[PDB]
């Protein structure tokens, strides 16, 4: 197993065992890999991903566990993603949206915040 992994390669590993496309978990992989890359934590995240799968977790469960175990996901907010309309959010995410609370936390299931033109913001939530 690779002691040192790039953000591109980690994304690919995580995508390799997810069903579907444009799901809330695909978005979560992107969020985790960006935060991992920016904070030099990709190998910690990769280690936790592997350890969770070895415990018999689904890859989706493994991603949830990453958000709960790895401290950075308490340290950093869900990223704001600016979008032009509701239709820009992938169809597999459309039934995973809620109005954002004041202080949404990644470890509570808030993947990212889509900020739309009317000033309103829909959080993606698992």
């Amino acid at each position: 197993g690779k002691p040192y992994i790039s953000a591109k390669d980690l994304k690919e590993i995580m995508y390799d065992h997810l069903p579907g496309f444009g799901t809330a978990f695909h978005q979560l992989v992107q969020v985790i890999c960006k935060i991992g890359k920016d904070n030099n934590l990709l190998d910690t995240i990769h280690a936790e991903f592997q350890a969770s799968l070895a415990d018999g977790d689904s890859p989706q469960c493994a991603l949830i566990q990453i958000t709960k175990r790895v401290p950075i996901f308490q340290d950093v907010p869900p990223p704001i993603i600016h979008i032009r309309s509701r239709g820009d959010i992938p169809r597999a995410c459309q039934k995973s949206l809620r109005p954002a609370p004041p202080s949404p936390k990644i470890d509570r299931g808030w993947v990212c915040l889509f900020k739309m033109q009317d000033g309103k913001t829909l959080g993606l939530k698992i």
